[PDB]
């Protein structure tokens, strides 16, 4: 019942196993969205390798993109907005902007709004979550705060500032929400590390205080927050370089690589 | 040539005359947006009562809404996003949720983005501007600042919080940019008084310095600022109390009548 939903870079598939997937058409992603509970098991009933096809941002055009700040201890919980626009697929380059010598990563779990609500109950969040994708919260820190007046959407608005995917994991049958582990690595070495039980607001609660003040609709996504490891964590700072690759990965939510190229002068 | 477009509270019009109205589809907003300049001298050469319809949002589902914060001297400039489930219409309730006790007015003058674009060049950006509207950056100000870590997505985002219309005031054949003179009232006394050429960045100005960082799609929503008068500039506060009326004006874009309503606990 938990499809795993790509877009192939529109043109929806599901994944067949781990290693193959399938187009899903001849059997818009905010318009399947809206339709998924009932075609799941119609999907899943009647239901070719991924290292050949080429794989998109899996909700290509949200109406917003909510990000968490300070959502986990190791990095109450402040609500950013992303520009639709920064999303990015599985496999595209980060470009740090000319205007940025700080870009730093931000590993993290969205979930996808899959019915309209406002002021949504914790206790019925999951009724309005299509699923889940893996994300980054790119962010240019010396941007957003040109002096540490702080320009919060710009530093993390730039077009490739929001990869997604590779897929949907959809929540199918289920009747809570699911725990994740997740981890970001660059050029192989570990950064970041997270679980969900570390989320000072869980799924739930998120889904309840974004949506008490913004008013959500199919196909918005919100990304949860991330852990500890970013770049401004450190002396000295372990920003993104050009020529860096991002690997992030979780078990249900597959994996990620994101070549790092600056733009030049 | 300068049309102005109308949305019956989706049913686009255009305005025959200053008093009177006509239906359009005979003769999606984003979507018209994008084939405006083609049809532009159709629906023009091809040219009841406006009191009598329901109007609403022109553009009711823009993909993203940027706000300017700090582009008057009377209010370097701030990019702020306002969530698009805010749109409102010109007639429109606003509507103080049950957390704020300090909710502000700040009219603005809005251009709407014609075709896609990025690093727009100052002497090209009327060329990605389809047209111009009034509007309303409301804002919460106690939610944004709840200890003057900033929630200013949150401030701006609730519904109700970005009143537009009541119509699109196209381009047409303009090359350049126009100038505007408007005032926002409550209660009928005057709280600001606005003329466009005091804005520390133009509108040319303004797409540029926005689409240098953010990418721009048809149908996207700049606020372009707001002069002083607002309710924080004074002892004691003059934030928006329930049963006020918000009475805004220009020349070229018409009027909004906005009645406030408190939540109650
Ligand atoms: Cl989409
Ligand atoms: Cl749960
Ligand atoms: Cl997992
Ligand atoms: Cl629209
Ligand atoms: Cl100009
Ligand atoms: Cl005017
Ligand atoms: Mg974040
Ligand atoms: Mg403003």
């Amino acid at each position: 019942m938990n499809l795993r939903i790509v877009s192939f870079a529109w043109q929806p598939g599901v994944l067949i196993d781990d290693d193959t997937v399938a187009p899903l058409a001849p059997m818009s992603a905010r318009e399947l969205i809206a339709l998924l509970p009932q075609i799941s098991p119609l999907i899943s009933d009647e239901l070719v390798p991924l290292d050949s096809v080429a794989l998109g941002a899996p909700i290509p055009e949200p109406g917003q993109v909510i990000a968490l700040g300070f959502n986990y201890p190791t990095h109450d919980p402040v609500v950013f907005m992303k520009s639709p626009t920064s999303i990015s697929g599985p496999r595209d380059a980060v470009i740090a902007p000319r205007t940025s010598h700080a870009l730093d990563y931000e590993i993290e779990i969205a979930v996808v709004i899959g019915k309209p609500g406002y002021r949504i109950e914790r206790s019925q969040a999951i009724k309005h979550v299509a699923g889940y994708m893996l994300a980054n919260d790119i962010t240019a820190r010396d941007v957003a705060l040109p002096f540490g007046q702080a320009q919060v959407v710009r530093g993390k608005g730039y077009p490739t500032f929001c990869p997604t995917g590779p897929w949907l994991f959809t929540t199918g049958s289920d009747t809570t929400f699911e725990t994740f582990d997740f981890e970001l690595r660059i050029n192989g070495e570990l950064r970041q590390s997270g679980s969900t039980v570390d989320m000072t607001l869980g799924f739930a609660e998120v889904v309840e205080t974004v949506s008490a003040t913004i008013a959500l609709r199919a196909g918005d996504i919100i990304l949860t927050g991330t852990p500890g490891g970013c770049g401004f964590q450190f002396d000295p700072p372990r920003y993104l370089r050009p020529g860096d690759v991002i690997e992030a990965h979780s078990a249900k939510l597959g994996k990620m690589r994101l070549p790092v190229h600056d733009e030049k002068p």
